């Protein structure tokens, strides 16, 4: 079965491109918009629409494979490829990638994904977002040629012999950490609620007091609102290094604190993401490793999730090999080729590290469907409800995909 | 081509099932939930998760056709079929519908859709939500058999010889009528922002003064925020009969007031939905017709959108034949079979009336994709960005689908 044509179309995403440099310089607020000059190349407004590119691969039998190129909210920020505007990147795909796809016979997913993940143009690697979209599309093409699910393809090629099962769905709140929690409990999210604890003063509490009360509140809210007694979700709070800042990165003080959180969450289990945020990758790994070791020795079952300084596949292995935390966030759009996702999840698993198949609020419904399939195939510890900040829609997209995938796999199981 | 298997899975939606009777009787609004006893049959809480049923048709060639059964937010309310719990209706599809689909030949969409839309069980018609989802799956099966888009199937069978072009996308704000407008301007919604003006006191003003001030605020906000000078969207405000209530259904008074709105929206064109909401269908038709005649005779170029008492295809005909408004809301999930959307749009087109192909915040990503294809195929005046209240997600689902559909038709154009 060959690819016979390739089409690219601009699109929207679940959120916005935001000029992080400008917002850190002091951009003020005006309704949903930000005021002031932009600072980052390519931005025309501090907040502007997110963009995506749909890549369609028409197959010789008439079927259409579909992937979505997309980037994080802080596109073009320090360390990222340039602002992902459809108009700047559609020409690259049409001129440089399409001619290498048309006429190609559809093989196994892995060799083709790897080729496209690493391909260069004028000696330079392609934007992460282009690699993300093209590889999704290749995955969909392989699945449609074989007449199986994406999940099945990945499982065959990366996790052979494994059962494909439901994966816990994690939902994120933004700053709207009380009302969005209610939505999560009514829809029975398996993991919640992120809570965006990104300010020491206003959100953690200078001494961690506010987050302590929030955990207590969350605990109570779940018991009060849950439809069924046996809904027992996992708490996962992202603290953006604030625990480090509030406690001077003192391993001891950080552990004592986290221990009170875990006590407060009882009966629910607690995952804390990004407790500290240090200056180098090496020192980040060191702190996460040693904090895990201290919690682990005291028999405090609270888990740490690595995120800060862990971006690439190499980093995922760096953190995994050093047991620097209990779980790793796999930042899907940032890894480029979706084959990297599967490799990262299987690597984490081989070393006993829980893989959090993440993503961004600024990607799409299609890209969420594709990574959901990857996370299920590799036995990820959890997957992110995405895209968007509405909560409902991201939970819908990911859960409904999961259920359908399980149904179809069941017919062959 | 035959269907060789049928699978059903339960699912989520873009929103909630709300016990509207309980809310009116005094349920407590507490964060995103409602406390208090239920009043409507089937509900176990006043606010509960919206539900869907994904219907998959596995074709002989291994492709999978996909539709989603879904219902409105006020499922089970006055005039609707019972609360749409997947656990209650999956058995119904499995025992009563599936066996009529397995082994069935795929031919033309229309006869097949009509069959399943009208089918009975124990002499009773199928729940609307079931007819919605099963006919979308059928449309998908015909498209995949022919190796064309859903839109092309509909165009061939209902609008033969016509071009398939983009349609304007309408975004709804809920009560967040200021910050959601900013989202809509950033993403250049073609038509906005609904504004939920559902209270005479709080929202319209006893003399229409609050809505007057909101129209001026919107006009200015667009001008302040837009990226391009020639972004010029249409205003579409749903007033839920409040203009009739506030002006005693006086045709002249209503028109003079609407004229003031039009003057304040300038230079944006204004559509007003549900200006009055009277005691019977006949008298609703009469007032909508009469209010249009007055506006048209005065040269006031503001349009009226028929909603209230316009429900079925017969209702659509009725309002159309009497010129009762300028445009009609086609409330997709309510019509059951999606073939009825097509028939309703083409009737409007045959008779000088614009068709607003709507939906509900409580549908799914798939149901949205499917009805968007129908809208485009039939040349609807606008389609609703749906589902969800996040705004971003609903705009993304509908506009991205649109663009992809256009690129595919483009290859055969």
């Amino acid at each position: 079965m060959k690819i016979v044509d390739v089409l690219c179309t601009p699109g929207l995403t679940g959120f916005y491109f935001d000029d992080q440099r400008a917002i850190k310089k002091g951009a003020g607020h005006d309704g949903f918009t930000y005021t002031g000059s932009t600072v980052t190349e390519g931005f025309t407004q501090v907040r502007q629409k997110g963009e995506s590119i749909s890549v369609l691969l028409v197959l010789e039998d008439g079927q259409v494979a579909h992937g979505d190129c997309a980037a994080v909210q802080y596109s073009g920020a320090g360390g990222r490829d340039p602002l992902f505007l459809a108009k700047d990147f559609i020409p690259v795909i049409e001129k440089e990638i399409a001619p290498k796809l048309i006429g190609r016979e559809i093989t196994n997913f892995k060799p083709m994904a790897e080729e496209f993940d690493k391909m260069t143009v004028n000696g330079n690697r392609l934007h992460t977002a282009i690699r993300y979209g093209i590889t999704q599309a290749i995955l969909d093409a392989v699945a449609k040629t074989r007449k199986v699910t994406m999940a099945e393809v990945i499982r065959d090629e990366y996790n052979p012999g494994a059962e494909i099962n439901a994966v816990p769905v994690f939902a994120q709140s933004g700053d709207d950490r009380y009302d969005n929690v209610d939505k999560m409990i009514i829809k029975e999210a398996d993991v919640l609620p992120h809570a965006l604890i990104n300010n020491v003063e206003e959100k953690l509490g200078l001494k961690g007091e506010k987050l302590l009360e929030y955990v207590k509140w969350l605990r109570d809210r779940i018991i009060k609102l849950r439809v069924r007694e046996d809904y027992a979700p996992i708490f996962h709070i992202d603290v953006y290094g604030t625990i480090g800042a509030a406690f001077d990165v003192d391993i001891k003080a950080m552990a004592d604190y986290i221990q009170t959180l875990a006590e407060a969450a009882k009966p629910f289990h607690l995952r804390i993401e990004g407790p500290m945020d240090v200056e180098d990758r090496q020192k980040q790994m060191e702190a996460m490793r040693d904090l895990r070791a201290e919690l682990d020795g005291r028999g405090v079952d609270a888990e740490l999730v690595a995120d800060e300084w862990c971006n690439t596949v190499e980093d995922v292995k760096f953190f995994t090999d050093n047991k620097a935390g209990h779980m790793v966030q796999i930042k899907t759009p940032d890894l480029g080729g979706v084959n990297n996702i599967a490799d990262a999840i299987m690597y984490c698993k081989a070393n006993g590290m829980g893989a959090y198949c993440g993503g961004t609020c600024n990607e799409t419904n299609r890209s969420a469907e594709v990574t959901t399939n990857i996370g299920m195939a590799c036995g990820a510890r959890q997957v992110l409800a995405k895209p968007g900040m509405g909560v409902d829609e991201g939970m819908m997209i990911v859960k409904n995909e999961m259920n359908r995938v399980l149904a179809l796999v069941g017919r062959r199981k």
